[PDB]
């Protein structure tokens, strides 16, 4: 008691671009965010600050658990809540699940504690923590420039069927920016381009260049790749992988191939 279930929803890289190198190790890229009903379930109660999961994420590594000592030490208020969240948006993914998680944890027990900190610093406190994070924060479709945190609300003429493959490998994202090549790099202008026109719907000039590299670094992230070809789908990845997406539904085929395989098939609808 008194608890709460608050849902925390995944995302998908509709395209990316990388423009350079930051001197931060960090790279400017280019991305268009969309919000996905695809969720995390977070049960929050009264008690000593805990931060468990389904999947065996230790304590110390969760984003919300590091999210809700610093906002311990950024305001001074000491928090106390047992916090569960069972892991739907697997992590490795590419779909911002941890981001997800950390963004509307620490809004909500902000909230539930009188609002100290406010919208623009709740942004500066989840931010700071992870790129992804503050667009979980605003959510349905956000324009993603700098690391992807400097953020530009958009409408889409996407709709319609989205099926999410996601092998059962984990991507890292570290692993996937740091196998770049000056050749990888596009120009801000190209990518404003190819963003304007995903916006419009046209999904057929979505790219992305991690996705690439990813392929590469990950096999079965390849492989189901090619599956969904096979399929008779145009196939793209989220983030760095490992999430394969298309835009269509889900035959018993690839239903059985995943089975087999480990996949999880996610079949939503935007
Ligand atoms: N705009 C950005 C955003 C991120 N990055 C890179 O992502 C890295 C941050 N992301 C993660 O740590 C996400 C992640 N790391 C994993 C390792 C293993 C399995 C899953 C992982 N997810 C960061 O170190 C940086 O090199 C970057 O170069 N430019
Ligand atoms: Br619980
Ligand atoms: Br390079
Ligand atoms: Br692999
Ligand atoms: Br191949
Ligand atoms: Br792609």
């Amino acid at each position: 008691s008194h608890m709460i279930k608050v849902l925390s929803p995944a995302k998908i890289n509709l395209g990316l671009w990388v423009l350079g190198r930051l001197p931060s190790g960090y790279h400017e890229i280019l991305t268009l965010y969309q919000e996905i009903p695809f969720y995390d379930e977070i049960y929050i109660r009264e008690g000593v600050l805990r931060v468990e999961t389904n999947i065996g994420i230790p304590q110390e590594e969760n984003l919300v658990y590091k999210g809700l000592r610093e906002f311990e030490r950024i305001t001074g208020i000491e928090i106390n809540y047992s916090i569960f969240i069972q892991k739907n948006i697997p992590p490795g993914a590419g779909l911002g699940g941890g981001s997800s998680n950390l963004a509307v944890v620490l809004k909500k027990v902000n909230e539930l504690l009188g609002s100290p900190l406010s919208e623009e610093e709740l942004r500066e406190l989840v931010g700071s923590i992870s790129a992804d994070a503050p667009f979980f924060l605003l959510g349905k479709s956000a324009i993603g420039r700098g690391k992807g945190e400097v953020l530009e609300p958009v409408e889409t003429e996407i709709s319609g069927k989205i099926t999410l493959v996601i092998p059962q490998v984990s991507s890292s994202t570290g692993r996937v920016y740091s196998s770049l090549r000056e050749e990888h790099f596009v120009t801000p202008e190209y990518a404003e381009e190819k963003i304007q026109r995903i916006i419009s719907g046209e999904v057929e000039e979505i790219e992305n260049v991690l996705g690439d590299i990813a392929r590469e670094l990950y096999p079965e992230i390849n492989e189901v790749y090619r599956f969904v070809e096979y399929l008779g789908f145009k196939p793209f990845v989220s983030g760095s992988g490992s999430t394969v997406y298309f835009f269509g539904g889900a035959s018993e085929e690839l239903k059985k191939a995943a089975k087999m395989r480990g996949w999880k098939v996610v079949e939503l609808e935007l």
